[PDB]
């Protein structure tokens, strides 16, 4: 039987006798030479891989075929190894037994690659998010990769360390797309920091966890709100009659209120009133990015 087939573990060490070929009565004949003439290395994609003639060897005398250099399925998933045997001075008198042997050698997978995060080298994701993002908005998409065959490198994504629970979720437990299932608010959360965990479906499962920091950006989405709904012969001219006050639940100059009135007179800073009402946020920025409430006063 010249043409055999044998499977091997990629983790199988050098020298590990994988196979054994013989001639008929190779023991009646001690003067036989077994030789590896060519090696043909290919991917799990059937693609071809050059310069792999160093991968196996044969014992010249016994024809036991063993590994010579360490393998890796993620580089080469199958070899076709060609062998000859040479009778010394007998058959084919002037000296080979052809048909040659074709040993087919399939490399069985060991779950030895643990998931990586694209882009390669990433320690953390940070991106920057603007509030009011609608629930079911893709907030950020991470992803990851496993080299190993079938199960051993089917990647599945888990989400941990979730700062307020229930705020975001993976839409689908087989893709690192983080959606929000609560409308995004700076006036609740300044940071949605969580930890994404990709894992293979390996016999003992290998995985990886990496943090995901999402910086939450303020927008002018809160009016200034006044304290009271309404604030109600001749005194001295400067003396202050009453202060008013409003608050604006945003932060970065989107809280600075400019207090103003129709008639009299006012102070934009304090909200104080003198003698001869409105609140407006974000001064120094265009009207269309401002908001306001109006109180009455007697
Ligand atoms: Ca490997
Ligand atoms: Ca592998
Ligand atoms: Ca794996
Ligand atoms: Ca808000
Ligand atoms: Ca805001
Ligand atoms: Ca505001």
């Amino acid at each position: 039987n010249p043409i055999q087939t044998v499977s091997v573990l990629e983790s199988a060490e050098p020298g590990t006798v994988i196979a054994n070929i013989t001639a008929i009565d190779h023991d009646l004949n001690p003067k036989l030479e077994y030789h590896i003439v060519g090696i043909v290395a290919k991917d799990d994609t059937d693609r071809l891989v050059p310069n792999q003639e160093d991968a196996f060897a044969v014992n010249i005398n016994t024809g036991s075929v063993m590994v010579k250099s360490p393998m890796n399925r993620e580089l080469v998933a199958t070899y076709e190894v060609t062998l000859s045997v040479i009778d010394n001075a007998s058959d084919l008198p002037e000296s080979v037994s052809v048909p040659n042997a074709k040993l087919t050698v399939n490399v069985l997978d060991v779950n030895d690659n643990t998931p990586q995060f694209k882009p390669f080298g990433i320690t953390y994701y940070m991106e920057r998010i603007l509030e009011g993002a609608t629930p079911g908005t893709t907030l950020i998409a991470v992803a990851a990769v496993d080299p190993d065959k079938g199960l051993n490198g089917l990647v599945t994504y888990t989400l941990l360390d979730l700062v307020p629970p229930g705020y975001v979720q993976l839409e689908d437990s087989s893709a690192g797309k983080v959606i929000a299932n609560r409308t995004v608010d700076y006036e609740e959360v300044h940071w949605l920091n969580f930890t994404v965990r990709a894992s293979d479906n390996g016999s003992p499962p290998r995985a990886a966890e990496i943090p995901v920091y999402l910086e939450i950006v303020d927008i002018n989405d809160n009016n200034p709100i006044f304290d009271q709904p309404s604030y109600q012969e001749d005194v001295p001219v400067g003396t202050i009659i009453l202060t008013v006050t409003a608050t604006d639940a945003d932060s970065g100059n989107f809280a600075l209120i400019e207090y103003s009135l129709g008639d009299g007179a006012i102070n934009p800073t304090t909200g104080d009133i003198y003698v001869l009402a409105l609140a407006k946020d974000n001064p120094g920025d265009v009207a269309s990015n401002r908001r306001e409430n109006s109180v009455q006063v007697v």
